[PDB]
């Protein structure tokens, strides 16, 4: 077959970042131009990613794990080739490539336990050491987002082609998604554990005082972010004051400035030392054989994504500020991609 001639055609390209502004419109132009747009640019994003699986040593490349996955991204490449010589005014045309879409997005659904037993793999066959670390969150964090960016085109396509925009809300109200994600935590942490923090929520909008606070973003990813967090905070809280009767309440401040949309997250859970902070973002350090890959790392990916960060900052002995960082701004939430060279 042509996997490598397409894997190498396609990575001399360069994946084209969009705008909030740029998905906004794509659901107002149409279908045609979606998919017009999708057919050559998933080729040049999952070509760009496969170069780069590669490049990785005999010895990560030849395990199982990376070859499943290798394997996924060859047939997901092919489906979509299908449909560079049809034609868009033909229906059938545009509803085969809903359909090869969903199929796609199906079939890499188990790619972060798939890419977990890869890593567990290389921790067990050729050790753990700071330089294996740094190559493995190096490709992950590359690896990941690059999907992140991958299920992002697909979602809008599929959602918007069967208020929202597909995966967008353009009056996402960020107070409401952090309520839903604390109930969310707080369901599961009651039942594990005989006891759960409350909620504080404070807004603070700078220019327009009192006025509740609003972006362009997409919830689920914002969501995802602080289910994570929430997690983490409910656990450390609890697991903390087991011997205490007081629970302190995890404090939740959304701050809107002229470029910054600001979530702290705010507990009292003991802390961890500055030493272990780095450890909580490395795949490698949080793999091994929360509540009752992983969670940190991934969901800095989604903060990272739209050009944005979540920066963890500890006191021993006290609790945890975790903040995710968004950009306030339609124009300034561009795709972040891992560019291959
Ligand atoms: C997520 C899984 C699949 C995974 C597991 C492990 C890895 C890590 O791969 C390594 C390990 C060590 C080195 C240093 C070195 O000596 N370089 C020589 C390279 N020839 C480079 C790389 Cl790319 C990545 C991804
Ligand atoms: N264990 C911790 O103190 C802790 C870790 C991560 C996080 O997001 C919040 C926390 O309290
Ligand atoms: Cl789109």
């Amino acid at each position: 077959g042509s996997a490598p001639k397409y894997i190498e055609h396609f990575s001399k390209f360069s994946p084209s970042p969009l705008s909030m502004k740029q998905f906004l419109d794509f659901g107002s132009a149409c279908e045609k131009t979606s998919f017009t747009f999708l057919r050559q640019e998933l080729p040049v994003r999952l070509a760009n990613i496969m170069k780069e699986i590669n490049l990785l040593p005999d010895r990560v490349l030849s395990t199982p794990s990376v070859q499943l996955v290798q394997s996924w991204y060859v047939q997901s490449l092919l489906d979509i080739m299908e449909f560079l010589d049809k034609d868009p005014e033909d229906h059938r045309t545009l509803s085969q490539f809903t359909d090869a879409l969903v199929t796609i997005r199906n079939r890499h659904n188990d790619v972060v336990p798939t890419m977990a037993q890869g890593v567990l793999e290389y921790k067990d066959t050729y050790g753990d050491d700071p330089v294996s670390n740094q190559n493995i969150q190096y490709f992950l964090d590359r690896f990941y987002l690059s999907r992140i960016s991958i299920r992002m085109l697909i979602n809008q396509h599929t959602l918007i082609f069967d208020k929202h925009i597909g995966s967008i809300d353009p009056n996402c109200n960020v107070s409401e998604v952090v309520k839903d994600a604390y109930d969310m935590a707080k369901l599961l942490c009651d039942k594990y554990y005989m006891a759960s923090p409350d909620l504080e929520i404070q807004e603070i909008n700078a220019a327009n005082s009192k006025q509740p606070i609003h972006m362009v973003y997409v919830p689920s990813h914002l969501y995802h972010m602080l289910f994570e967090l929430f997690k983490n905070a409910m656990r450390a809280t609890v697991e903390s004051h087991e011997s205490s009767l007081i629970l302190p309440p995890i404090k939740v401040m959304v701050a809107l400035g002229e470029e910054d949309l600001s979530i702290k997250m705010s507990d009292r859970g003991g802390g961890v030392p500055l030493r272990k902070i780095e450890r909580l973002f490395s795949y490698m350090y949080s793999t091994a054989p929360p509540l009752a890959g992983y969670g940190l790392p991934i969901s800095r990916l989604y903060a990272k994504y739209f050009q944005g960060d979540l920066q963890l900052f500890s006191m021993e002995g006290f609790g945890t500020d975790a903040v995710i960082y968004l950009k306030a701004l339609s124009t300034d939430s561009v795709e972040r991609l891992p560019v291959y060279n």
